[PDB]
């Protein structure tokens, strides 16, 4: 599913991301825009052999199981395919583990290079929240 911008925020707000570990909701919308273009079926392979999955591009070296990432962990205890659902629940729940790992949102490279320090409230403007 490809979310609309305001529709995504509603989904994120309802699942408890607004101000989760102190990141305002706009940070999470901005990170989804630049990670996946709001497309829940986004996948991207990396040079190490890992793959990033779903609306927040969660990586199979640490976070989910894809059966092809040798030696990797599965810290969210999910198959990477769950991250591709139209229902974002599994993505959000895993995201909350990742941001709580010590480096905050810097674990998302698009966030660090395209959102951090920018006017991220602009991503929720106009929305009925
Ligand atoms: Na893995």
């Amino acid at each position: 599913k490809v979310f609309g911008r305001c529709e995504l925020a509603a989904a994120m707000k309802r699942h408890g991301l607004d101000n989760y570990r102190g990141y305002s909701l706009g940070n999470w919308v901005c990170a989804a825009k630049f990670e996946s273009n709001f497309n829940t079926q986004a996948t991207n392979r990396n040079t190490d052999g890992s793959t990033d999955y779903g609306i927040l591009q969660i990586n199979s070296r640490w976070w989910c199981n894809d059966g092809r990432t040798p030696g990797s962990r599965n810290l969210c205890n999910i198959p990477c395919s769950a991250l591709l659902s139209s229902d974002i629940t599994a993505s959000v729940n895993c995201a909350k583990k990742i941001v709580s790992d010590g480096n905050g949102m810097n674990a998302w490279v698009a966030w660090r290079n395209r959102c951090k320090g920018t006017d991220v409230q602009a991503w929720i403007r106009g929305c009925r929240l």
